[PDB]
């Protein structure tokens, strides 16, 4: 019976592989075959390319003890090499087209989520070429989706040497018959053999998939399209700044690059853009997912003037300042949304490009009030202080299963609360767990509104009248920065109509729907999110 | 009586000024004198311009509304335009030219130093260019060193209309006859000259500010050359990464661009970088000053062999896994020099560049323990758990006046410690404070080593035979990434001396020096530190 997984980096989990480029080059330039896999070998564990993977010497010490051991090696083959050869540029090229195995990942991914302890075991060096950032963005990658790494060149130990497999053993914390391990090389696969490990001998991915999914009994082939990658909150990196005395922001912090400041809606947390987090710091930009004001972490005073747009914005541009930022993409869904159109208005400056999921810029209506554009029951019945504060923190667990859910599952009624009298009225006490979202993830949400509830939250929608008149003041401009409107075709709240005349005060506005996407678009439709967002920002964002 | 001071950009804070370029364009181009003039300020108070200073239209919105106004102003003057004209084009030139008026900046620092509320007072616009971030980026460092910044296209008033100074004086709460107020421009100027404030006409600054310290009575001119920024921890961006169950790690977070990760050493903080990390943000840089394992509001685990060089690095390597960072430059200072150089020759592929500060590079002796290389009797002293933790904490105040001091103060001995019994035995119990610190930042170091005391910091001191063994595994090796040395003339315990045979294993090691300065480097020459880590971040660090 099994409880853990071993792969391997070169072959397995990363193609092409890089020894196989050794022999493309010698196919390609027409050199006696194998020259350039004699040259590397050479000397075998008193050689070069041990010492290299021991950690005895770095990449750049080896190169030259390489181009000397393709002089002796073809001192024997009495032929002579080309002008423009180069065992770097050979080398650079090599690392560069190595990409990671998509399916062998999503395995690996399947068997953790199983309960598999996961580890790569690899044979590897100290890369410290110009260029061993790409190499090191690959690692992180990887490594983040595994319980262990080990890496030959830092535990001095190399592969087929027997010491390697009991360090192996001795790390997973598990009996040979429990591990499967896996290598496109039989030499490095016979040590884990004869312990008694399951080996599973990679020469194309889907065969390999075939004897893993056989031996582990967990469907690893053909299974659906997983999620992206979320955050483990705990595992993340959680920054607070000051922004005024009474006031503090937190946010999580990932990835580096342009700055992404990700705003949530109500009744949210940072926790909402948990699937754009990783997805968006892989695509080469600095994730700032928010806590905006009133949430989670971050300060919640209770004056319903500090909630109005106006010091809202005034706030986030102080979060740029402190944090050194002359400007940010501010991603924004719902009240996030909201916000950041008025950062694009106000503050344009501060603005790289400005993105919205679901909210719409409309402008505001100089004649007649907001508390008349009536032509949004459960926004009156927010309108009074303590009210919807009573009912949303009665049950928190349920506030947000009846909430969180898709277009598919909808139980709450945005009609008629007023006269019913409740925003759960005719809802269950014990509501379903939605497809979205896990017992444990809603349990998040349960543990942060315990802070300070829905007094801040609720605030947003107080401050009507002030926001309408600020507003206003904007009428006669245009945004005229990137500026991205994503719709959700089935939020009955921010219907997709609602943005038709957008282009009239943005003129260059882009782009973006989702079919079948619910309210909470993030959870919904997270996939397709990223995809939309990672377009936009390669092309319009830099 | 005065005890508020206000400075407009245009002119008095930013040299050249953008409206002068309109004339300077009239000049180059041979067109009748202020015919560019004449289309700017058209309409007056009904005009483009003023609906563009209130903030009723953006930048991008007005060029259009400019181009035809200078094309009404050629049909009275009968002449036409050239083919390759773009009032973008001018205006893109002028704002990118304008530049701080380092001269005027300074004397806004001195006189807030002194107890002046300061404020800047212009007459701005709405920025939607492509090349708004020049301008953005200006706007930041400007604004900091200010208690007030009123725009006019955010205030919804201009200059010279009287609201806005009586704005100007409702947001100083001050009497006009205590401001002083400094224009370029003297209709500008007029109207708080009525009211009562002190006006100041600039057209050159040394007049300026000769008139500025007349009326002060603070020398502002020729005054010394000031200390860099400085940081208010409280203002900073604190963040906090959980690097393994029981350790977790705080760093202070400014600016934007290649991360740079500072090491502060014993017995210090972030804080030690307080002057570096304003400099390296304005140079383009994401700074990340940190709190190293047993340091303020990082954690401090008891055991000693938590400190050895090995899990220190290992911990740095997961920061950078937890906040998403393939690499990172890493500077480094005393204990963080040695784990910086540690950094480069067993992580390369993790770090961009390496600096050090005073601490040299020295390889490990294979055949001598480190025990004996006797050949720093203070480490002797520090060996024995408890003993030198008593003595340290016994008064925080005393233990960071006598050891943080320059030179030319030396009051405490390294020598003969163990046999006199003590690190203070021939120290005042209250020692005179240091011309490098300020009374209130030694509070700091007090309320920071309050946390956990010197446990945690001294055990970096107690894993010598572990670090030797470690250290010995990398003697095969050279490290090929960029890297600089900067030596101390008077750092008596980490003399420039020992650096000397640093090229027989770094050979492009780049290189340092700075005379007159101790072993506490950052605030004993601030000024030569950021002049020497900028000009070589700039060449060799992206
Ligand atoms: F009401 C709940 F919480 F039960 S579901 C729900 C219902 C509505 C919204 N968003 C907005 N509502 C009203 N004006 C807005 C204006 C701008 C953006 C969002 C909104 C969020 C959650
Ligand atoms: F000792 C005090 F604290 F009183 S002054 C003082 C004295 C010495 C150091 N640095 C180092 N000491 C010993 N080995 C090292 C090895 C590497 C780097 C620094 C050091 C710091 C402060």
């Amino acid at each position: 019976t099994l409880r853990a997984a071993v792969f391997d980096l070169d072959g397995v989990l990363a193609l092409p592989a890089v020894f196989g480029v050794l022999g493309r080059t010698e196919e390609a330039l027409a050199l006696p075959r194998g020259l350039l896999n004699d040259a590397f070998q050479k000397g075998g564990p008193e050689g070069a390319t041990t010492r290299l993977m021991k950690g005895e010497i770095t990449l750049s010490q080896w190169i030259p003890l390489m181009e000397e051991n393709c002089r002796k090696c073809s001192e024997t083959a009495k032929v002579c090499l080309p002008k423009n050869f180069s065992i770097k540029e050979i080398f650079d090229k090599a690392i560069s087209a190595r990409k990671i195995n998509r399916p062998m990942l999503q395995a690996a991914l399947m068997l953790r989520k199983k309960g598999f302890t996961t580890a790569i075991l690899t044979n590897t060096w100290l890369d410290d070429r110009a260029e061993r950032d790409g190499l090191a963005q690959l690692m992180c990658e990887l490594k983040m989706h595994f319980d262990f790494l080990i890496e030959s060149c830092q535990v001095g130990m190399v592969k087929p040497e027997p010491q390697i497999y009991k360090f192996l053993l001795d790390t997973l914390k598990a009996s040979p018959s429990e591990v499967v391990f896996l290598d496109d090389i039989g030499a490095n696969l016979k040590p884990a053999r004869d312990l008694g490990m399951v080996t599973i001998l990679v020469q194309d991915t889907d065969t390999a998939l075939k004897e893993l999914e056989k031996v582990t009994g967990i469907q690893l082939l053909n299974t659906p399209a997983p999620l992206p990658t979320s955050c483990n909150p705990s595992d993340m990196s959680h920054g607070y700044v000051t922004v005024k005395p009474r006031v503090r922001l937190h946010f999580v912090e990932l990835g580096s690059g342009p700055a992404v400041c990700l705003c949530h809606g109500f009744p949210e947390s940072w926790y909402s853009w948990r699937y754009q987090i990783p997805a968006l710091a892989q695509a080469g930009y600095r994730v700032l997912a928010m806590d905006m004001k009133g949430y989670g972490e971050s300060s919640a005073p209770p004056e319903i003037e500090e909630y109005c747009m106006e010091v809202l914005c005034k706030e986030m541009v102080t979060f740029l300042d402190k944090l050194g930022l002359s400007q940010a993409v501010f991603i924004g869904h719902d009240w996030g949304g909201m916000l950041v159109w008025y950062m694009a208005l106000f503050y344009p400056e501060r603005v790289r490009a400005v993105a919205s999921l679901n909210t719409p810029f409309i402008p505001a209506n100089p004649n007649m009030s907001p508390l008349e554009s009536k032509a949004f029951d459960y926004q009156l019945y927010f309108q009074e202080p303590g009210v919807a504060e009573a009912e949303l923190e009665q049950n928190l667990s349920r506030t947000f299963k009846s909430l969180f859910r898709a277009s598919d599952e909808s139980v709450l009624s945005m009609h008629k609360v007023c006269e019913a009298g409740g925003l759960f009225v005719n809802s269950p006490e014990e509501p379903s767990l939605s497809r979205m979202v896990t017992e444990e993830e809603i349990q998040f949400y349960v543990q942060q509104f315990k802070k300070s509830g829905f007094r801040g939250p609720l605030n947003w929608y107080r401050n009507m009248e002030r926001n309408w008149k600020w507003a206003c003041k904007s009428l006669g401009r245009k945004i005229l920065i990137p500026a991205l409107m994503v719709t959700a075709e089935k939020d009955f709240v921010l219907v997709p109509q609602m943005s038709q005349h957008m282009e009239d005060w943005i003129p260059h506005l882009k782009r973006g729907h989702i079919e079948d996407c619910g309210h909470w678009t993030q959870m919904d439709k997270p996939t397709e999110v990223n995809q939309i967002l990672i377009k936009w920002l390669d092309s319009d964002a830099r």
